[PDB]
């Protein structure tokens, strides 16, 4: 039906201007702490800990298919990656202090893509 082509087509927009919100939340990242899935081989316990893990590749994967209907969805992701690290690592480290550091810079990325999403529908 012309109505699923053009439902399909807002789906290809919204991914379009996610993997731009992509990769300005990851250029907050510069040590690329956040760019891979933690190692079960390294981090042998971290199931244990983090029950819903994330980061950037598995989000990126995630979007190449499509996979996010809404920026809701994305956020979802984004914050799991954060969160997840401050639960993990203690506050002295430079892991959950990367962590504040790319909450506190993509706060500001992602209140403009809301107003974004918001006014292109």
């Amino acid at each position: 039906s012309m109505e699923q082509v053009a439902m399909e087509l807002r789906l290809t927009e919204l991914t379009r201007l996610l993997r731009s919100v992509l990769d300005q939340l990851q250029d907050k990242d510069p040590a690329r702490i956040f760019a891979q899935p933690v190692s079960l081989k390294e981090v042998p316990d971290y199931l244990d800990h983090i029950k819903h893990p994330m980061d950037f590749a598995t989000m990126r994967k995630r979007l190449e298919a499509q996979g996010y209907k809404n920026l809701h969805e994305f956020e979802e992701d984004f914050d799991l990656i954060i969160d997840n690290c401050m639960k993990y690592n203690a506050r002295d480290t430079v892991f959950y202090r990367a962590a504040v550091r790319l909450r506190d810079q993509g706060g500001v990325v992602l209140r403009q893509a809301r107003r974004e999403v918001d006014s292109i529908g």
